[PDB]
């Protein structure tokens, strides 16, 4: 049921790697402004791998309390370790949460069935709509389409995120699941092409810092206005490109700096910006009107 | 300085997925009656990514006493956050792990630098050897030969577990290395090979089952004896294929219950060997002489 444009939101960080509470604050609010839909806490752009449990729950519960119901929330809640996911979409579900948004489990790759039995699992121990999430270049794994239309038969199982970018590869997810559940882009730059053929949304890295224009973007395309969306989307297009030159979230976080909105804290292993991009990045973002 | 046949040993469970310790120090002690050089104790194969944290010390705790220090016993402490490969590591250190092994971050996609960061900060912490561990198709990240020739550089760092079974690429670490620290192979296919091009070891798999058979096939190859090391590794080349059938450790722990030693306990998401390979495994098994 959420759609259009669903920051995947960085966690603001101090120099030392503290989690900078204002910043965070600061950062909902102008997404509520500026028309951003819904917004994903602690997913894989929020550093969900580097922070504690602790504050999981606590940036969970911030962003909610600031949000004050004026959008949904979306909590990233995926483990790799079937245990740790019903805890953590537990956790989720008691904070709060409207869903929560569940990864594949990485690095130890179970098979197909292991992953039906892994999200069923879920599903059925804690009642709160959940939202899967395929990204076979981080986690090792590959939910296949008929896995994913299996899941859709199971009730609080409501979408996934396809951050495939194979466009021909979502739409047929799409035109399977015949609306049993959402799907949602989870690759910015092919975002538009998939909404304006059925997905309903974006769970986006560009709309961390162009949440007004990829609000629009999304509108448009779930309108099945193509030329709007073309035209919308090529404003932006470049950042999509450019937020990627290292592993998200390196880039986006270090745009939001150069946006003067969050300071440089990022946790190891992740590092700050190489030198040799932000010339480049900080290029793209005087280009596109951000700075 | 470990050398030899270095077992990626199980964590034998009950059916309901508790850590069976009866099962568990028979195997340690069948281990070293067979030849065994080394446990790796809750390392991929012994699914680190199921185990609490608690499991993880209680596992490394028992592996330990029950060797009564006949053989080295390294820990697997691998974290995707720098923070908690260094808590990881201090426990491991702190009960007497001879050297801890740490997979590279997986799916956060650290760039190279943050690679080097994120072991340097480690060794940095934590005084105890550390073998670093490369498997590209499992983390989404692959640690270049020019950064662990520069974390060989940093005291503490010991070794290499080079899982890519890419013998001219392993080669050239070895050679570039000089002996600057230590390369394991982590590909039971090729590891003869490896080991006949100066690896110090084999961190294997299939060590599981024929752990006699291993521990010749490493001594003939360490000792550079190119003809008994194929003949030797031809016996049990099949098991090296067979026990990927599915993703490891789903096999070698269906191989493990078929010859009697453990139960068929296995953790969420992975699964108990799907029923049709089961019987071809049996025959591989008895092929070898296993059973
Ligand atoms: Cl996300
Ligand atoms: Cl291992």
């Amino acid at each position: 049921t959420i759609q259009g444009s669903i920051v995947a939101i960085v966690t603001p960080m101090l120099k030392d790697g503290g989690v900078d509470w204002k910043s965070l604050e600061k950062l909902v609010e102008w997404h509520i402004e500026q028309g951003t839909n819904s917004i994903v806490a602690v997913g894989t752009t929020g550093e969900a791998s580097t922070l504690s449990m602790e504050e999981h729950t606590q940036v969970i519960k911030e962003i909610i309390r600031v949000a004050n119901k004026r959008i949904p929330i979306i909590a990233g809640t995926g483990a790799n370790s079937t245990r740790e996911a019903i805890e953590l979409t537990k956790a989720a579900k008691d904070l709060g949460a409207d869903a929560a948004l569940l990864v594949t489990p990485y690095y130890n790759k179970p098979t197909q069935e292991g992953l039906y039995q892994h999200y069923k699992a879920i599903a059925e121990a804690v009642e709160l709509p959940l939202i899967l999430y395929n990204v076979p270049g981080r986690t090792g794994v590959d939910l296949s389409n008929d896995t994913a239309v299996r899941l859709a038969e199971i009730p609080n199982i409501v979408g996934i995120k396809d951050a495939t970018g194979d466009v021909p590869r979502g739409k047929a997810l799409i035109d399977a699941l015949n609306g049993k559940m959402a799907v949602y882009s989870g690759d910015d730059e092919t975002a538009w092409e998939l909404m304006l053929l059925g997905a309903d949304g974006n769970i986006s890295v560009t709309a961390n810092i162009a949440p007004k224009a990829m609000s629009e973007v999304c509108a448009v395309a779930i309108a099945k206005d193509e030329q709007q969306a073309k035209t919308l989307n090529n404003k932006i297009a470049n950042l999509h490109n450019i937020l990627f030159c290292e592993s998200n979230p390196i880039p986006v976080k270090w745009a939001l700096h150069e946006m003067g909105l969050i300071d440089t804290g990022i946790r190891l292993p992740l590092t700050p910006l190489a030198e040799q991009y932000r010339e480049p990045l900080r290029n793209a973002l005087k280009d596109a009107g951000i700075i």
